[PDB]
């Protein structure tokens, strides 16, 4: 009964609202591993996809929600595959005048996302070495690919999270708005702990990995937190493996803009990466990431199978997929390189999104009305 990405906002949003979206997507690329393969591996990944999604809501000529979002698929044969889902960026304005539920919104976003099929990012990738040949320019005189893929279906799945709370992660300066509510760090763990529960209890198998844990920090006090879940299987820790000494650098995903990877780059810049276990790592992350503005961090993970296979591919009233690396950045820039100390951002970004889908693209953003009742 749910299929576009029309129907599961819809179902999240209040009966009888005008709502609209914009749901942008680069072109799946090759990439490096998620996690920087050893030698004493039997698997080197022939290959690894990465695919940006990005997401804006907006009610009444304003932006008000955007959230950013990885898919990687790593393929290790034709017949085993994982997919990642890596939530990088959630972020609020405050310029809505209409109540919502912005955790109801993220997880039927994310809910979205896990009914893709995985063969839908496969069918066209960007490669990671591309050959070309150049016409020295001497030759005009006077008289003058893409790899494809595929998986099965049913794969496992993963989500990767890191919570860290900020003034603002997608619309500068929005903590001037004093409508905006911006979370504390504990706030912001328990409100990605309530959509990662509901996700596990709505789209996972009673056979999936569900952990927590917040560095530094003696994980008697996590337990505590997990007691209060739903999905009756959540433990302390991660989902990663213990390959090499437990070394961290053959363990920790390397994700964009994330605090796990800053950290592995700080000790690759001081040759370090042979000699930090995971134990260590994470000790060591806390004391930097806590003494630059001391604050609670957590790392969430989720490994498993899909109650339902994913075999959905996206339509172009589900996603928008620009012609270009430029483009994309230019429409994304419209929402992140705006001003948010006054209701003119959240009005100039709707505005210069919605003339450039138009003018370059002869596309609207997407209406919907709201179906939940109060």
């Amino acid at each position: 009964h749910m299929m576009s990405l029309n129907d599961f906002l819809s179902s999240v949003l209040p009966v009888s609202e005008q709502f609209e979206y914009l749901s942008l997507q680069s072109i799946p690329l090759e990439t490096h591993a998620v996690v920087t393969p050893n030698k004493d591996d039997k698997r080197v990944p022939k290959s690894t996809i990465k695919t940006q999604h990005f997401f804006s809501l907006f009610h009444q000529g304003k932006v008000f929600f955007s959230l950013e979002v990885y898919v990687y698929v790593t393929l290790w044969d034709e017949a085993d595959a994982e997919r990642l889902i890596f939530v990088s960026k959630a972020d609020t304005n405050g310029y809505c005048n209409t109540r919502v539920s912005v955790r109801d919104i993220t997880k039927i976003i994310l809910e979205f996302i896990l009914s893709i099929d995985p063969n839908y990012y496969l069918q066209k990738v960007k490669p990671a070495i591309r050959s070309y040949k150049k016409i020295s320019p001497e030759l005009i005189s006077a008289a003058s690919l893409y790899l494809s893929f595929t998986c099965p279906r049913e794969i496992l799945t993963k989500i990767c999270l890191f919570t860290r709370p900020a003034s603002q992660y997608l619309f500068p300066d929005s903590s001037k708005n004093s409508k905006k509510h911006i979370l504390n760090g504990e706030e912001l763990m328990k409100w990605w702990g309530f959509i990662l529960d509901r996700l596990l209890i709505e789209c996972f198998q009673n056979d999936t990995q569900a952990k927590l844990r917040i560095p530094g920090e003696d994980p008697a006090r996590v337990r505590s937190y997990l007691r209060g879940m739903k999905y009756p299987l959540w433990q302390v820790g991660d989902i990663f493996t213990s390959k090499e000494n437990s070394l961290a650098v053959y363990n920790i995903p390397l994700f964009p803009d994330d605090p796990k990877a800053r950290f592995i780059h700080q000790l690759a810049e001081e040759d370090r990466l042979l000699k930090v276990s995971l134990s260590s790592f994470w000790i060591e992350l806390q004391e930097r990431q806590e003494f630059k503005l001391s604050v609670t961090s957590s790392v969430m993970g989720i490994s498993g199978y899909s109650l339902a296979t994913p075999s959905l591919f996206p339509s172009s009233a589900d996603v928008i997929v620009p012609k270009s690396r430029k483009q994309f950045r230019a429409i994304k820039k419209y929402i992140t390189g705006e001003e948010y100390d006054t209701e003119e951002g959240a009005i100039e970004a709707f505005t210069n999104i919605r003339d450039f889908l138009l003018l370059r693209m002869a596309t609207n953003l997407q209406s919907l009305t709201g179906k939940r009742e109060h």
